[PDB]
């Protein structure tokens, strides 16, 4: 190998560096939002007894 | 995938340790008061009779 190869390996390692790769934080948020369907079916539980 | 997507994994198992899923102790305190509502009615009952 020479010079243009090596100068191409550091080239790759920068484009790696800034690689454009999916949103997770959407992934967290659809995580996160779990909750309320737990609670609004609690809600709708304790309604239905309630009313009972 | 890439580390980011392993990192973002943990921090959802993280999440999903803490999650804020409905006070249940509340329906098992409404479970507990039955004991309430089976002995005054059969106070109700034995007053009327003795009454009688």
């Amino acid at each position: 190998f020479t010079l243009i190869e090596l100068m191409i390996v550091v080239a790759i390692i920068g484009i790696l560096a800034a690689i454009a790769i999916p949103n997770f934080i959407k992934f967290q948020a659809r995580s996160k939002q779990s909750e309320a369907k737990t609670n609004l079916k609690a809600l709708y539980t304790a309604q239905k007894s309630f009313f009972s």
